[PDB]
């Protein structure tokens, strides 16, 4: 069933101000961040994932990995304190989402960033999934002890160059940011299993839908559930490839003759926010928004 | 409405449907389980799988080996592993020639296979009965997508055997035979069969997989909600709580255990026996047994 009467941003703009959507749901990953000086994962050169090398991982994931971890652990403890000092401000795309907010239209923001640039934008708690974690609360990784020790006594540690360790039972403590093999926040579950229920538009924006289960999230929404891509490139449609991360048919689908619903705006994610506030008449709104709220943060 | 098609989550539940009238039309999902007992190793078996087994070739990690971005910058280990796995032959085990049993009782609609052993042709199943999914090594093509140009199983085995790196005679870009790798699309046949197979399915028979690549783990996802899944493996497969990285995508995984498990029957052991079980349960037992007998004698008549 088609809702969109052209597959452009133009006509996703035209479905917003119609009376069949009421309910938005973001999607977003660290292309959202990055024009706040926060590198993302995956880009060739500049993503975290090229920048490991004096770690001497197996691979670079192995620093967010929850074995690993166990049986080296220093190197995640090192890279984070290298990047947790980092002062950073919510971009453009984080002000439009809390623009969503304020007009009513945002269901639920679904992120896969720890950098919290979401609730420095405005986004409060019930507004967001946390899907990959926060690094506010930190907890011991043993299974029958699972002590919670807060920020102060992670930051005390790390800067103190001490491995964390739990006071009652010795095992590693780590921040509450979700590793590779392990479990994600039951906030996730909960908020997924009846959010997209009733979605009437996804946007997704700044990821390549490479990592599950946050992929599987677009294969949610009802199938006439418009979705719209705001990205440097296009993510999360392909032919079937061996070790491709979305399930089989549950990609998106922009340009077989088949497409129906799914869009792809290519290019920076602030500036698709831009043309998708214009076009809904709230250029000059979301822009003094910016504005106000950077002054703010530098005082 | 749940339609609730097995009377008990056993393999006895499962041979009385598959009895009934209701079940007309089944879809074989294998892997590389399905020819260790013929003497093929696996992949992810610990210690005895094909990735616990790579050490000399001093890979980045164990896939490397079947990726195609690794094989473009560095093809030698994938050929001197290929040396030591193309010679060799192998009989179809019990678990082939149940499905051949399938075949001819006009019970099997596709077998979807991860193998490129060829065991299942070798049992009997014919072409329009196979989806090799992963792949064949009887045709080989060179990597360079506008060139593409295609070579025999022959040229191919000149190649190797003569301790050569294959490459293109109108391009220089290597050369490897049609098995898929990491990073490869998938024959087209996969996708077409897949649309048309899965929405008319009355039973998925799961043998001899981890259930651990995409897109084929997807597959049991695809069919009707109400189609009983029978999972024939040493150990439980696809049945995991979700983590960072999982492989199924979110409630795409068999569920044998939960209390809202209706459908999904896992028989843990070797395939053979438990394909033997099943025959014994469904009266097919001794036809199963002299098939293999005489399939096996004919293939040590040459
Ligand atoms: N300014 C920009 N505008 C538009 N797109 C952008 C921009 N900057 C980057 N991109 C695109 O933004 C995308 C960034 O993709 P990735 O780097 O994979 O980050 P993720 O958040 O999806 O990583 C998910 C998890 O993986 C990790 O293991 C952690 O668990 C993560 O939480 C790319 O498509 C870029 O082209
Ligand atoms: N005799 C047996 N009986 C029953 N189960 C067995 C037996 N032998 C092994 N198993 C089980 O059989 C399963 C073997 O699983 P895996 O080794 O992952 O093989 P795949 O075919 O799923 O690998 C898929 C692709 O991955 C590769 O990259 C290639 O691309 C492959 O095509 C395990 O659960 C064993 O416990
Ligand atoms: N610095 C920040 O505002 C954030 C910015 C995103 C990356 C990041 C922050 N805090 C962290 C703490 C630990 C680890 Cl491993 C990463 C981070
Ligand atoms: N902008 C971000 O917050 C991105 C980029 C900074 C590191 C980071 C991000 N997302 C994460 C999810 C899990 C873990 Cl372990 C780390 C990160
Ligand atoms: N030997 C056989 O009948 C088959 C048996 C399965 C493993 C295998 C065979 N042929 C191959 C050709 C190349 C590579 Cl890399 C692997 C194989
Ligand atoms: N029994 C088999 O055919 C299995 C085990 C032998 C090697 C092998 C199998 N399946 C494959 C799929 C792709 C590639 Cl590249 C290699 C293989
Ligand atoms: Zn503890
Ligand atoms: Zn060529």
């Amino acid at each position: 069933e088609r809702l969109l009467d052209e597959l452009t941003l133009e006509g996703v703009a035209r479905y917003m101000q119609s009376e069949r959507c009421r309910r938005v749901i973001c999607l977003v990953g660290a292309g959202i961040s990055t024009s706040a000086g926060i590198p993302d994962f995956r880009s060739p050169s500049t993503g975290l994932y090229d920048n490991l090398e004096k770690y001497h991982l197996p691979y670079p994931e192995a620093i967010f990995e929850i074995s690993y971890f166990k049986k080296h652990p220093e190197p995640f403890f090192a890279l984070a304190k290298e990047l947790y000092p980092g002062q950073f401000k919510p971009t453009i795309c984080h002000y439009f989402m809390r623009l969503l907010k304020d007009k009513g239209l945002l269901l639920r923001c679904y992120t896969q960033n720890i950098d919290t640039l979401e609730r420095i934008a405005g986004l409060e708690q019930e507004d967001l999934v946390e899907a990959h974690g926060t690094f506010y609360t930190s907890h011991c990784v043993s299974a029958s002890c699972r002590h919670e020790y807060p920020l102060s006594w992670m930051k005390e540690k790390i800067f103190s160059e001490v491995t964390p360790k739990c006071e009652d039972c010795q095992s590693l403590v780590k921040p509450d940011i979700v590793f590779f093999g392990e479990s994600l926040p039951a906030r996730f579950f909960s908020c997924m299993q009846s959010d997209f229920l009733k979605v009437d538009l996804l946007l997704v924006m700044g990821t390549s839908l490479q990592v599950q289960p946050f992929a599987s999230l677009i294969s949610k929404a009802p199938l006439s559930t418009p979705r719209l891509l705001i990205n440097k490139e296009k993510a999360g449609q392909s032919d079937p490839f061996l070790g491709m991360i979305m399930g089989l048919g549950g990609g998106m689908d922009f340009d077989s003759k088949k497409a129906y619903r799914d869009v792809a705006w290519l290019g920076e994610c602030d500036q698709g926010c831009l043309a998708l506030a214009e076009l809904l008449g709230w250029k000059k709104e979301l822009e003094d928004l910016v504005r106000r709220e950077h002054a703010s943060i530098d005082a």
